[PDB]
């Protein structure tokens, strides 16, 4: 550990050539999302022979005894698995295969032709339902199968098909069928658009065809689905009804997907994707592209995965809530009342959507703004429905073990947005993220945008050579610090790579290694200061301190004892390097700011001092008053912030960030950490929580506690606001700041009072700086 352990890291990536094949990634990466959100091969989807084999059941519309679409029966024909069964053979799904090879057999039935395919078709259904024994058994179900299956398997019956239709699990499913439309309003299908539009192909005896067009949607489809608007074709005629059908052969040639289209969901999966993966810096131009065209259509009402949806979908508001508020555009949590009744409910779609839906309302929840009462509601209705999924079977599916789906919640519970570290985040998600990756609707379905191996490979080496590029600067970080005399005070605990890592880990781009730099060097001084304040320094000494701090005079200190000599050195040395850094990149005097800021802070300390040595308990009003300026992040985080290459900070943009008195970012930065440290700590002079069992006599440990997390959860959503708020404040700078507050939330999360888990600040450098990903 330290410098030997730093010196002796050796990384690959720091070749210019890894940078070189990186942007080659990028340029391929540009090109193959360009149609998804400049071009018109939006949709990216895959084929669902289940849809397709619907298309191919309508007949010609000039009455001729044929296919009106007969490319689609001639897919079918060609596009059988091996196995008999029709779907996608990379993934095996019952209730996918199932409907779909039942599907395609009949409609090979009906045209009378692929005698074979139907021959092995049957073989598959009837052999693979034998094998069902229990429910466990059945695996995830595709949207809808309970109420569809047994309609399509009534309809071979009628044919005499030679298929187990007296199976146990076949009569299981009739009665979650009866079970499922008896919660069914009848009369509000033709008034309310509904997620059983989706499925209208399962339930034709209950469907009034001449009153079903009132929930068309726009572009003629029902809820998007084709196989479900084919079927009301072949009932009513309906024009709009073929235009749609029309519109997607156009688009795919032979077969149609599940869902059309989904350009709403995939234009945000893609962009969730990026940024999860960490590579997001690299497509700006793309996000914004891709998040204009969701915010065009975004509406009070909600969206579907789908711009022309007659009924929002609460994944893709869900999802499209967080991403749009978290890149700065203006968006209402009251869009959520639209998934509401007398509150919430999304209790009754299929399984995988419905808990995709509540993951993204806990995710959205935590961006909240100060007032916003509802994301509160939000948080804790979904928690608690994470929570009791945990407990479900079907969480437990075959299908959904092989994705992890239980992990993902589990990872999902303990995660808080607020307190993370952002370069460990993308490395793990690195490590999660699928190519290959399948998803459930009325058929299994890929969306190749979204998931595919560029957006790995570049995820991978990005993290890669960033991290190696972080692991020089450790060398320069630590060879710095063994030659700056800091070592020397013996009394306080050496920590420079912990400081690195709380400022590297959020604000990691190449072109701010002199941020970092600076940053490290002013932690590492504080530490020292710290110590000697509250714990090495007598009363006596401390006031000599603290009056040549006052004096700005070098040749003052020979007042002082030696091992201030050399620590007022030191301290004025760091102090005017970072101030001309600063002055370089500002193009404006700082020297005097900067000054007045490191005065506050250590009369700050100063004043702390003073109440250890007189035994002195502030209320609770002069302990925060106090502890906002002392504890010292303000003119840590300034030191870091006026130092970005190429972040112009005029004094009256600084002055919207940093503003001792007002509730900004640095402001609110120093008091999260201060009281985010008394909760964590306290139990190991004294804390908040005794300035406040001071104020009030009467009041118990547990009352005092709470009382601070009040003031601690406002200042949290204030702080988010102020980050993403719209301004004329360079991002970047915000970012520094937000990042910097995430990782100190990390470092004292959970707060039993206890004290810090030095072990795991450790095991967050490993992680984050250390440790490369295997390529
Ligand atoms: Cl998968
Ligand atoms: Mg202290
Ligand atoms: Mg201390
Ligand atoms: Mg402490």
């Amino acid at each position: 550990w330290g410098y030997d352990l730093v010196h002796s890291l050796k990384s690959p990536y720091i070749d210019s050539s890894y940078r070189e094949r990186a942007e080659v990634l990028v340029s391929e990466i540009k090109a193959m999302l360009n149609p998804a959100i400049t071009g018109d091969g939006e949709s990216m989807i895959t084929p669902s022979a289940y849809d397709t084999a619907w298309v191919a059941r309508v007949p010609a519309i000039d009455g001729s005894a044929r296919p009106q679409f007969p490319q689609t029966v001639d897919w079918i024909l060609k596009n059988q698995l091996k196995d008999g069964s029709w779907g996608i053979q990379s993934h095996f799904l019952l209730s996918d295969r199932l409907l779909a090879t039942l599907s395609c057999v009949l409609v090979l039935l009906k045209w009378n032709v692929g005698d074979l395919q139907v021959e092995q078709g049957i073989e598959f259904i009837k052999s693979n339902l034998e094998l069902v024994k229990d429910e466990t058994d059945q695996d995830s179900l595709v949207t809808d199968f309970e109420i569809i299956f047994p309609s399509l398997l009534r309809e071979a019956q009628s044919l005499r098909l030679g298929l187990p239709y007296d199976l146990p699990y076949i009569h299981l499913l009739q009665t979650k069928r009866q079970e499922r439309l008896a919660k069914l309003s009848r009369e509000e299908i033709y008034a309310v658009p509904s997620p059983l539009l989706y499925s209208l192909e399962g339930i034709q005896d209950i469907v009034e065809w001449e009153r079903i067009m009132e929930v068309q949607s726009q572009d003629g489809s029902f809820l998007s689905s084709p196989a479900s608007t084919a079927c009301v074709f072949m009932h009513t005629g309906d024009a709009k009804c073929l235009e749609f059908l029309n519109s997607v052969m156009i688009k795919f040639g032979n077969f149609v997907p599940c869902l059309y289209p989904v350009d709403l969901l995939e234009r945000l999966l893609i962009v969730d994707n990026i940024v999860r993966l960490g590579i997001y810096r690299h497509f700006e131009k793309e996000i914004k592209e891709a998040l204009d065209y969701v915010y065009r259509h975004w509406n009070e009402r909600g969206i579907g995965w789908g711009r022309l949806n007659p009924i929002a979908d609460l994944e893709t508001t869900a999802l499209g809530f967080r991403l749009l508020r978290l890149h700065r555009y203006n968006v209402s949590p009251a869009i959520f009342d639209n998934f509401k009744d007398a509150k919430f409910i999304c209790s009754t779609g299929q399984f995988n959507k419905d808990v995709a839906s509540m993951l993204n309302l806990y995710r959205a929840s935590q961006l909240a703004f100060p007032g916003e009462n509802i994301l509160d509601e939000a948080k804790s209705f979904a928690t608690k429905y994470l929570r009791e999924a945990l407990e479900k079977s079907e969480t437990s599916s075959a299908w959904n073990n092989k994705q992890n789906l239980s992990q993902e919640i589990k990872y999902a519970l303990k995660t808080s947005w607020h307190a993370s570290v952002p370069r460990v985040e993308a490395k793990r998600y690195c490590q999660v993220y699928r190519p290959d990756y399948a998803r459930i609707a009325k058929c299994v379905y890929k969306l190749p945008y979204v998931n595919n191996e560029k957006f790995l490979e570049l995820g991978k080496l990005d993290f890669n050579i960033i991290q190696s590029i972080h692991q020089e600067e450790m060398k320069n970080v630590t060879s710095w610090f063994r030659d700056s005399g800091l070592p020397l005070f013996t009394f306080a605990r050496e920590r420079p790579l912990e400081f690195y890592f709380l400022v590297a880990a959020g604000t990691y781009e190449p072109q701010y290694a002199k941020c970092r730099f600076l940053f490290t060097k002013v932690a590492c001084l504080q530490t020292v200061l710290d110590d000697m304040y509250d714990t090495y320094g007598t009363l006596d000494e401390l006031k000599l301190f603290t009056e040549a701090v006052r004096r700005w005079d070098l040749s003052f200190t020979e007042n002082l004892p030696d091992y201030m000599k050399l620590c007022y050195q030191i301290y004025y040395d760091i102090v005017h390097e970072v101030a001309w850094e600063a002055e370089k990149e500002q193009g404006r005097e700082l020297v005097s700011f900067f000054r007045k800021g490191w005065e506050d802070y250590l009369l700050g300390y100063y004043e702390e001092a003073e109440w250890l040595a007189a035994e002195y308990v502030p209320t609770l009003d002069e302990y925060i008053k106090n502890g906002i300026t002392s504890i010292g992040q303000r003119i840590l985080l300034l030191s870091g912030v006026l130092i970005m290459d190429g972040q112009l900070l005029s004094q009256e943009a600084l002055e919207k960030v940093d503003y001792p008195g007002r509730r900004v970012l640095t402001e609110l930065n120093s008091l999260i950490s201060r009281l985010a440290d008394d909760t964590k700590t306290y139990k190991a002079l004294a804390s908040s929580i005794e300035c406040y069992m001071k104020d009030h006599p009467e009041c118990t440990e547990e009352e005092a506690l709470d009382h601070i997390y009040s003031i601690l959860e406002p200042a949290v959503k204030e702080l988010t606001r102020e980050f993403l708020k719209p301004d004329d404040v360079p991002f970047a700078c915000k970012k520094m700041l937000f990042e910097e507050t995430r990782v100190t939330m990390v470092i004292f999360k959970d707060g039993d009072g206890f004290g810090v888990s030095k072990l795991e600040v450790k095991d967050h450098i490993k992680e984050c700086l250390i440790e490369p990903l295997p390529l």
